[PDB]
DNA sequence: CATTACGTAATG
DNA sequence: CATTACGTAATG
């Protein structure tokens, strides 16, 4: 059975298509860690957004009370 | 070499480790895509903020070319 | 073919 | 002990 010709074929393509499937779940994982690079990246650029807006509107509110 | 009590009892214990460090693995894995998540809804948040804001400071300077 | 539990062995 | 390449077998 495990001599047979059948058997030996059989292992070397399942053999083939489990280094593939491994293969193909590390670069899954490889973008999944690239995906929180770049959130992380835009996240770094929305607060320094939303900092710059921040001031920018906190300045205007203190100088409008500023003058009765 | 097998057959030996010295080589039933170190694949024991490899055995326990491999699933030990697989499941590990898995968490990590699991970990990182909650970071997804998270970091994929507060962006939604800080967008959010960035657009209310900008809407305020828009419709103020368009207010003052009166 | 693709996926995954389970194991072996080499190795840090 | 923990990690990982390599393989087997059952299974979708």
């Amino acid at each position: 059975d495990k001599h047979s010709d059948e058997y030996k074929i059989r292992r070397e393509r399942n053999n083939i298509a489990v280094r593939k499937s491994r293969d193909k779940a590390k670069m899954r994982n490889l973008e999944t860690q690239h995906k929180v690079l770049e959130l992380t990246a835009e996240n770094e650029r929305l607060q320094k957004k939303v900092e710059q807006l921040s001031r920018e509107l906190s300045t205007l509110r203190n100088l409008f009370k500023q003058l009765p």
